[PDB]
């Protein structure tokens, strides 16, 4: 277990970010799904040029999971998945070229009152409006080239730690929001459902949510695009 502390960029983009989207916070679920997708697309690329790219998990699926009882929403994606140092640098700092840029065209946008949801998208910094939502984010994941990892921040600080269950993911990544008490709406199936739906017909991966038909109750993966 090894604590850090945000980049300053960082801190001030989280702000921006949960700043800019205040009045449309599902839209934090519309991100998490495009990073899933990025991530599969990355190793699907990465399967061209390897034959052992999927060996670790032969599937390419993104599966979203509520659960009421303990207050999370999971959103699991078999993508490339993350190493233990790009955890650390690709969440806690400004790694890419495109994110400085962001920064500046974000401040610049935002002043001049012109539309900035299609900036968080287009750089992909979108991760961080989970914290619209969650209050505490924990992101799991498995990387073909390093061993199963957990990281988890209130946004004050965050920490990563290898996972201590091993890898069970395989290849791919976790993203458990521990949601806030006003967000307890986007555990009900029928809420996800929709959202998921709303934000997913652009995704070349299947998308699927644990659902119950239902006394007899089924449940199992329901595919949603």
């Amino acid at each position: 277990s090894e604590k850090f502390a945000f980049q300053a960029e960082v801190n001030r983009m989280m702000k921006l970010i949960i700043n800019s989207l205040y009045k449309n916070k599902e839209i934090f679920l519309r991100e998490l799904i495009s990073n899933a997708s990025d991530a599969l697309d990355k190793i699907r690329l990465i399967s061209l040029t390897d034959e052992n790219a999927l060996a670790g998990n032969e599937e390419l699926t993104v599966k979203i999971k509520c659960d009421k009882e303990k207050n999370l929403l999971h959103v699991t994606d078999t993508g490339v998945g993350m190493t233990r140092e790009e955890l650390v640098k690709n969440l806690g700092t400004i790694a890419k070229s495109g994110t400085s840029e962001f920064l500046n065209k974000m401040t610049e946008a935002q002043e001049d009152g012109q539309s900035t949801s299609e900036l968080i998208g287009q750089f992909g910094v979108g991760f961080y409006s989970a914290f619209l939502v969650a209050d505490k984010v924990i992101v799991t994941s498995k990387h073909n080239n390093d061993t199963q990892h957990i990281w988890e921040s209130d946004s004050n600080e965050f920490s990563v730690i290898a996972d201590p269950r091993g890898n069970t993911l395989g290849r791919g990544t976790t993203i458990t929001l521990v949601l806030k008490e006003e967000a307890s709406d986007y555990l009900e199936l029928d809420t996800i459902k929709n959202l998921v739906k709303k934000y997913s017909q652009f995704i070349n991966f299947p998308i699927y949510v644990w659902s119950s038909k239902t006394e007899k109750t089924v449940w199992d993966w329901e595919l949603m695009n």
